């Protein structure tokens, strides 16, 4: 989808996003440590290949406008790039 594509584009690999869940600028700011300016929502993908859950913040539907993904290894530990 158009959202799969922005994950191919950033990192190279094609997933299937699961599920997509809303967030209030507030609630997003500790897991990324920025404020965005209006809610997000939040898309969960998984790399099998890599074992690593993937989710994509963007802005709402229908912008649907790239701001940060971030990446959680084998691990639990994270990797954040902002869009």
């Amino acid at each position: 989808t158009n959202l799969s594509d922005i994950i191919e584009k950033e990192t190279g690999k094609q997933l299937v996003i699961q599920e997509s869940i809303l967030m209030l600028p507030e609630e997003v700011e500790e897991v990324i440590g920025n404020k965005p300016e209006s809610d997000i929502l939040v898309h969960t993908a998984y790399d099998e290949s890599t074992d690593e859950n993937v989710m994509l913040l963007t802005s709402d539907a229908p912008e649907y406008k790239p701001w940060a993904l971030v990446i959680q290894d084998s691990n639990g530990e994270n990797k954040i790039k902002m869009l």
